[PDB]
């Protein structure tokens, strides 16, 4: 049960983050939802920014004493071709998508983990769970997804060395790679957009299933782009 | 899962026994198949067409319609391609491939036919097929050619199967387990898996409609 | 000295061509010298490998290109997929290459290492269906998926004797229409010689081991 | 043949880029060697800076007339734990490794590809080949390799969307994931040794010649799993 477990949810104001936050709250969990702007406490923070990350962790210690969970859902999925009519893909645009998607989730990991590390382990020796949001684009990059695919491919790659290291402290790191979700016909089955709640239902299952660790789980109705 | 009819392979022990246990406790009805006795149990050779056919008739008559198939029939033998004795016996590779791959496919093609004829639930779903590969399919070690190749063919089966079966609202998902205690080096949890953990992933797969066509490693982050 | 499986046509025939040009000795096997053999059969394969040892005195290479790539649904108009058809595809594609691997490896076992310590190189033909199985390719995907998974345990064991094991997963080749149009680049069918060319890159580059290499023009089915 | 073809190579001063530049020179190719420090024409460039990268492409457009080939070999490979004795992994250190390994290769790719774009197709219809250098850590990330692994995982994941877009113009994009090489061992199954940079170069060459190789990541690692 997640009851009285303290989770940090990133991208918490909408989409996958909102749905995870909601799921945790229904399970009696305690949540710090973090996002750039406003839609269980909510704080504003740029996950990319060191000082904002630090201050949200300091808010967590001070309000709650412990952190047992981190769910990285802050994310941007722009579309932009490597060679546009206009000229080449903006460099800034690519660096920014990498900064939000990859650097931000790493930033939340290095700092959340420091804290989970200090808490009481459970019966299995578990101290913490970290879940990240990659995307199916990490494996099936479509035209115009270069930045996005590279970004989420970095997240997907990060899972295993993070799992191997944090195993020491009994912290799990698992990554979900979602397909198309109804968030702010092609799909073999079910032939429809994923509902955020289905994403959250997998998140909770990772939280509960101690043997899931170091893996990237495709959640995509068998879609291949 | 309550009042749903599931067929489970390798049901007399290990993963399959834990899956039958999980299902029954969820109020589902289970036809557990295995070669030898340990919810009804019936003897069957998952490999044999006629035998698999008869098992599916028993289920059609007896319980009426089939919702679920969990392939947990397998063998995990170990044999060098080149031994002091000589090269790896051919019979032996073929038997491992018969039980793991050919037996899984057989159970899929016949369970699928029956699910095909059933009525779709609230999401349009007519059945779920969960397959047991192995982390050997990606991390084969010395000694594991037969098992690795055999489980690797089950893994690759997943997607063409889900793609076709989508037509009928049948999902196909494969799990790739690591080391489970069935009949030290693991990163975390630094222990063998309990079979019950495998059954709980299967149950989550049953519950989560968006899981389809995927191979899910369940192995405490172990790379062999 | 090379044994090439499925050497009568397709990719096997181009592989025999390429080694023939390179001035190697080839034993072509199929249902430079040919020899009629069933890759599946424990006897034919032994007799084949015994042929090769007395007639040739060593074995340095094995290229498995014996294959069937047939099409059939899991639920057909008529009924379920035939079990024997499925078993037969697994047999040719997977049992047959394993049969050839266990035997050729026994011989390459007993030969002289070169300057890199290499006694042998085995190249297997998987397929992209092993990762992108399209509807109707369950048997094909399953068996070629078996091949692909074999590569690493096999390379890890055979490392002992300096035998490398590499698998190629080709996309669409003109071997025995605009499906071609759908391959991103080059937008055509692959030529068997290009396949043979990678077999050659692999025989040449000692660091390629234990890998499945896509040769598919960026195609995803 | 690589004869008369013009290549840009990145991290050209040592290790893998050096050996690539060597093999291209020996096959009679014109080579633009980019790197930060010196040991075919060499220029000093930061593959990460937009203006350095634009200045290198203009240079090679004016100087040689075309660009047919980009080989990305610039890269760093720090090890730092997520949670170290001192404290958590520095933020900016992680960014910096992502910036050299990932933002760097993308910068070169977007700019080279623009130029390759503007040339004539060769006999196979090919205007370019881009080979990237990822690493086995993209799939087998070891302890301490988080930043390196994510970086290279980025590079690996880029390859298919790039080949898919750039197919339109006949530019192939292929990524090699090398294992342990002798660049600035009883563990590798066979050969039980560090790879020589020449063997990396030889795969780069195989890729330039083989038109069917596109959108893929090739492990070049002697079957090592980290």
């Amino acid at each position: 049960q997640l009851k009285s477990r303290v989770f940090i949810v990133t991208g918490a104001s909408s989409g996958l983050g909102a749905a995870v936050t909601r799921m945790l709250a229904q399970e009696g969990a305690t949540v710090l939802g973090l996002d750039l702007k406003p839609p269980v406490r909510f704080r504003n923070a740029d996950v990319t920014n060191e000082a904002d990350a630090t201050a949200a962790l300091a808010f967590a210690k001070q309000e709650f004493g412990h952190v047992h969970g981190l769910v990285n859902c802050a994310g941007t999925a722009p579309g932009e071709k490597i060679l546009g009519r206009s000229g080449p893909h903006a460099l800034d645009s690519f660096a920014r998508t990498v900064a939000v998607n990859l650097i931000g989730t790493f930033n939340m990991i290095r700092l959340a983990a420091e804290v989970m590390s200090q808490g009481e382990p459970d019966a299995d020796g578990e101290r913490g769970v970290i879940v990240n949001t990659a995307s199916i684009a990490a494996f099936d990059g479509q035209i115009g997804q270069a930045a996005y695919a590279a970004s989420k491919g970095g997240v997907a790659a990060l899972t295993l060395p993070a799992a191997r290291e944090l195993a020491r402290f009994g912290i799990r790191v698992v990554t979900i790679a979602p397909g198309i979700f109804d968030t702010p016909a092609s799909v073999p089955f079910p032939p429809r957009l994923g509902r955020a709640e289905e994403y959250a239902a997998l998140v909770k299952h990772i939280c509960e299933n101690t043997m899931l660790n170091g893996e990237v789980i495709r959640l995509d109705g068998a879609l291949r782009m």
